[PDB]
C-alpha cells in the first residue's frame, strides 16, 4: 500500500484541478453547499461555507483561464443557479446572476466544461418547452460574458427525450453521444449517438467527416452503435477521447441472446464504431437500486481504465483496466476492500488530461466521510 491514497476532504450528505490546486464541492449535513480545495500532494483542504443551502441536488463546479471559479447546482430545478467566485482562486461566491437571460427558468443538470485558451462550456436540461432539452452556452474570457452556442441541437421531434454526456478533449474538440428515450419508461432506452464539434460547438459533425444540419434529430443523427428498447441500456453516463480526438464512451446493456446486462465500451477509431464487453457478470438484473453503477473512463492512447461498481464484487470501488481497448485482456481489481452500496463514480478530468493522475471522488452512499482516491495508473 505505497501508491493508492485514501484521502479524507469532510463528511457529507464535482472534483477539478486548476494548476497545483484540486477543487472540491459538497453538500454538507447541514445541506449547506461547501466548496473546498488543496493543494496537490497534501492532505490540507481549506473548507468554506457558502451562503446557499440545499434532479434532487446537483453540483457543477468549473475554473476559467484566470482562476476563478464557476458554480452552478440544481435543487428544485426552476431558475438557474450560476455564481462566480469573487476573484481568482478564491472560495468565496458572489450572488446569483444571469448567463444569457433567455430560457433560464426551467434549469437542470447543470454541466461545465473547459474550453481552449480559458474559455468555457455550459451544458443544461432546459425545460422551458415542456420537455427536457440540451441548451449549450459558452464563456468568452476576453470579454468575460455568455452567449448562447446551441437552442437546439438534439431534437426529439415530440416523440422522444435524449440523454446526453459530453467531453472535451486535450485538442479542444467537443465530444457528444446520447441514447433516446421514447416515454417515461426507461426500458424505452434505445440507442447511442455521437456528434463532435471543431469550432466551439458552431458546427457539429460525424465521426466519418460528414457535417450535420442542425438539429440532429433521429432521422440524421450517427448512431455509434444500434440498441434496442428492452436491452437494460442506461441514460446519463459519460464519455472520454483520447490524444489523438478518438472518442470512447462507457455505458452497459445485455445482448439479445443474455439475461445478464454487461458493461461496455464504444468507441471509434477513425475508420469504425466498436464496442467490447468489460467484465464478465454472471447476475441478471432489470430496470424495469440498480446493482451496478454508470461507468466512468479515462484513457491514454487506446489503454483504458473504466470505473465501476457492481453489487458481483460487493459494490467495491472497481476498475477494469487494458493496455489496449482492440486486442488486450481486461484486468479486473477493487480499488476499495469495503462496500460503497449506491455509489456512482467521478473523477477529476482535468487532473488526468493535465497530469494523467487518476482521482476518483469516494463516497459511501445510501452523514458519510467523502475521500479523494489517488488510484495508481502507471
Ligand atoms: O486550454 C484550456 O483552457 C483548456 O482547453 C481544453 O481544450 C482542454 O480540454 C482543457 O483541459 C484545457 O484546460
Amino acid at each position: 500500500l505505497r501508491q493508492q491514497k485514501l484521502v479524507e476532504v469532510a463528511k457529507g450528505y464535482s472534483l477539478v484541478t486548476h494548476g497545483d490546486e484540486q477543487y472540491i464541492s459538497y453538500y454538507d449535513a447541514d445541506g449547506y453547499l461547501v466548496l473546498g480545495k488543496r493543494k496537490l500532494n497534501s492532505k490540507q483542504w481549506t473548507l468554506h461555507r457558502t451562503q446557499y443551502r440545499g434532479a434532487h441536488n446537483i453540483i457543477s463546479i468549473m475554473v476559467d483561464g484566470e482562476g476563478y471559479l464557476h458554480v452552478s447546482f440544481d435543487h428544485h430545478g426552476h431558475k438557474l443557479n450560476y455564481c462566480r467566485s469573487i476573484a481568482p482562486g478564491s472560495l468565496e461566491l458572489g450572488d446569483k446572476m444571469p448567463m444569457t437571460g433567455v430560457d433560464e427558468g426551467n434549469v437542470t443538470y447543470p454541466e461545465f466544461y473547459p474550453l481552449t485558451d480559458g474559455d468555457l462550456l455550459f451544458v443544461y436540461r432546459s425545460g422551458s418547452s415542456g420537455r427536457g432539452n440540451l441548451v449549450m452556452n459558452r464563456y468568452s474570457l476576453k470579454d468575460h460574458k455568455w452567449a448562447r452556442v446551441q437552442d437546439v441541437l438534439i431534437d426529439g421531434e415530440d416523440k422522444r427525450n435524449a440523454y446526453w454526456q459530453l467531453y472535451v478533449d486535450e485538442k479542444g474538440t467537443i465530444h457528444l453521444s446520447w441514447v433516446w428515450r421514447e416515454t417515461w419508461q426507461v426500458e424505452t432506452n434505445h440507442d447511442l449517438c455521437y456528434a463532435r464539434s471543431f469550432d466551439n460547438g458552431v458546427t457539429w459533425y460525424k465521426s466519418d467527416g460528414e457535417q450535420y444540419k442542425l438539429p440532429i434529430t433521429a432521422s440524421n443523427a450517427e448512431y455509434a452503435c444500434r440498441i434496442p428498447q428492452n436491452s437494460e441500456l442506461i441514460n446519463q453516463t459519460s464519455m472520454s477521447a483520447d490524444a489523438g480526438g478518438n472518442p470512447y464512451i462507457a455505458t452497459y446493456w445485455r445482448s439479445s441472446d443474455s439475461e445478464v446486462p454487461q458493461y461496455r465500451i464504444v468507441w471509434n477509431d477513425g475508420k469504425t464504431w466498436h464496442n467490447r464487453q468489460v467484465t464478465d457478470r454472471k447476475t441478471p438484473f432489470t430496470l424495469k437500486m440498480i446493482p451496478v453503477a454508470r461507468p466512468r473512463i479515462v484513457v491514454e492512447d487506446g489503454e483504458i481504465f473504466y470505473i465501476f461498481r457492481d453489487e458481483e464484487r460487493g459494490s467495491r470501488v472497481s476498475m477494469a483496466h487494458t493496455a489496449d481497448v482492440a486486442n488486450g485482456k481486461w484486468i479486473v481489481t477493487d480499488l476499495t476492500d469495503f462496500s460503497v452500496d449506491a455509489w456512482e463514480p467521478s473523477h477529476d478530468t482535468e487532473l488526468w488530461k493535465k497530469q494523467r493522475k487518476l482521482n476518483l471522488f469516494v463516497q459511501h452512499t445510501c452523514p458519510q466521510m467523502i475521500y479523494v482516491l489517488e488510484a495508481n495508473t502507471n
